[PDB]
């Protein structure tokens, strides 16, 4: 099935050429392809980061996308690529490294094959860019229709390496959940406590560490409703509970850190 | 009518997935159309400059473009988004607070529209993401060929938010002008001041704050015209007067910000 | 012969709308096109950075690329833009001033001229930005497939400017090369010492400016072959010999520059 639209995502930056030699290599492949680029700028080796900034891309890309991702230190080494078709009808291609855990977990994988064949790879490959050689060259010929079969051999869901992902819990109070990721751009905390544990419960926020400091804060539907520069509970895009000042950098003026516990109580 | 070009514009950077997953529900609405970047890089919740990058983008953009741009904290809030026709023909979506200015003084107003229906929108349309939501998604419609006034309700072109900007004028000696940005990668710095209020009159240039600074520069029609590292006067594309170093950086060595006056004498 | 694929590097930036203005001309001589970012992050004025960026792009790209690029500190001045011909097929569109060499070397020029026709340019031409009114309308017109004969007059090869580059040699011991580049994303350096010289002879690096460093490095096919933090010795995609550190940043740890010497022994 072909696959028109590629989504492209690495750690290797757009401030050089390295992202821009792998689209060339699609292009050649796939010349129908459109390749629309996720984000370059995941910090170096960092698969987590990457595994974050792909969460909300199988919802908001549509079926004939294909995910093509790579953050692979172990390039070149016996952790494979893999190639998955998932519950929308997407593709997704990348190292099976963790990177794709939370993709998959909007959209579960279907069917998985590790990428070994030849003829889906850009010759020779060179052991220091799996991302261009397989990752890249796979996901086009992908684009292009090649079946998912031709990749290399079937492997079970469960072979698929997942990133351990903390849960917000009940306490007595209370709510205890942590920093899962910053908004960088606007300096807004990012938590895993969902909509439905807070609905229950002005609210008392404990960032423990550092330093055992509480706030006082209202929630409300978006920024505006505090005055400008004044702190804000509310629920973002992927309703889970965020932080953040009105035209204001949150961070800047309280540096926490992901995995960073957060308590929310009455 | 159908606009494949859709050109756009945020400060929401490109470091995350945040203007990704916006391309993404624009591919989905309209997969005919090309979406290029004009920047992600506009300084946090800074309409004004946002309203500056897209000054030359009606001329330089051809008219089945779809000028795309956010720059909203006011998301989720009374102040609507709208939907505009130039006289170029070009579409333009953005929040009603300034961005659109100094794109409608190159390209006036034609019609306009609130847009209020919800479907020209992304649902269910989360209160601090307008900007993917509603803007990119109105933007993707239009590009489909979706018709201006099935977006919501006409307005009158008064009723949208214009920024003011400072007009260079003639004193004694004599032109008396402002600092409008810097052209950030070479550390150029632009004015007001016109083509024709120059063409009057080596030239000097007094930078009053700070500090009571007074330069005699001469005036070039390029940067290779004095000799590396000096100081010019030069036109730029826009027909606006600029200060530069031949290949070095005048703000590191002048620092100078947007609102400082520029005057000019002979 | 249409060329619908155009490359386009610069030094402008992706921050503002500078590097856009330019797509948005290249879209509108040729709307069949694909516009692809090699990159804009070129320091600025740095015509040998922006060279190394080119060169694995022949390559990396298919034949029906045009090769767009600006680094043109030269802009309104003698130093003219050409297009050229490559053996692959390509099209590239520059200045004349070093910025196609190593690109060249890949590929070298079968046919160049001047851009001297005003039918395509983008008029009226602003001294300032040869990049967007020749550079990048002149690529758009030959992707659109203008004939190269109209751009301008035939020129020999010879009168394009190369930039010079030195090449890796046998001393004994003993290979002598230098540092090329700095892969900045991870700070892997590269240097200009070919497979062929060290397939010769754990190996010994002097790096003697600075401060006559010597290490003792192993030679691996890959970053995870040494313990994470460690140093290794690796040919690249560009069978360059490198230097890295294992999930880290090599430059970081020993701060080399371009230029500085790297001496390779048994
Ligand atoms: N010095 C280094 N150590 C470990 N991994 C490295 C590296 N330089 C690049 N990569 C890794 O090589 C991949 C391309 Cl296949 C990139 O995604 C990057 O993660
Ligand atoms: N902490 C914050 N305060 C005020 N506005 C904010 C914000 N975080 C994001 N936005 C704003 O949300 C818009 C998307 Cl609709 C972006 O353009 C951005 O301007
Ligand atoms: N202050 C300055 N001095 C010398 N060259 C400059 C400059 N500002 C921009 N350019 C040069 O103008 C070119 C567009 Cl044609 C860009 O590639 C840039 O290299
Ligand atoms: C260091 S990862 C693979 C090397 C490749 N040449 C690059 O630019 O990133
Ligand atoms: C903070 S603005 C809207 C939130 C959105 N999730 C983003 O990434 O920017
Ligand atoms: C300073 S180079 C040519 C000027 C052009 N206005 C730009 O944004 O770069």
């Amino acid at each position: 099935m072909q696959h028109n639209l590629i989504a492209f995502l690495s750690d290797v930056g757009s401030a050089d050429e390295a992202h821009a030699l792998c689209k060339g290599v699609m292009y050649g492949v796939a010349p129908a392809a459109t390749i629309v680029d996720i984000t370059h700028d995941v910090a170096p080796f960092d698969v987590r980061e990457g595994a974050l900034f792909l969460a909300d891309v199988p919802h908001s890309f549509p079926a004939h996308t294909v995910i093509c991702a790579y953050v692979y230190p172990e390039t070149g080494t016996a952790t494979h690529t893999i190639a998955v078709r998932n519950e929308k009808g997407q593709l997704l291609v990348g190292p099976n490294n963790g990177l794709l855990s939370f993709a998959l977990d909007a959209s579960p994988a279907v069917e998985c094959h590790e990428v070994l064949s030849p003829d889906v790879m850009n010759q020779p490959v060179t052991p220091t860019w799996y991302g261009k050689d397989i990752v890249a060259a796979c996901a086009a010929h992908l684009a292009a229709g090649t079946d998912l079969a031709a990749v290399g051999p079937r492997i079970d869901p469960k072979q698929i390496v997942r990133l351990p992902y903390a849960s917000a819990s009940e306490v007595e109070g209370g709510i205890r959940g942590e920093v899962v990721r910053i908004d960088r751009a606007f300096g807004n905390v990012w938590t895993n406590i969902p909509t439905h544990l807070i609905g229950s419960m002005r609210l008392e926020v404990k960032i423990e560490a550092l330093s055992d400091t509480v706030l006082e804060l209202p929630f409300c539907k978006t920024f505006g409703e505090v005055d400008e520069g004044q702190p804000l509970l509310y629920l973002n895009s992927r309703g889970r509970l965020a932080l953040g000042l009105n035209q204001s950098n949150f961070i800047e003026k309280w540096p926490v850190v992901p995995g960073d516990s957060i308590t929310v109580s009455p």
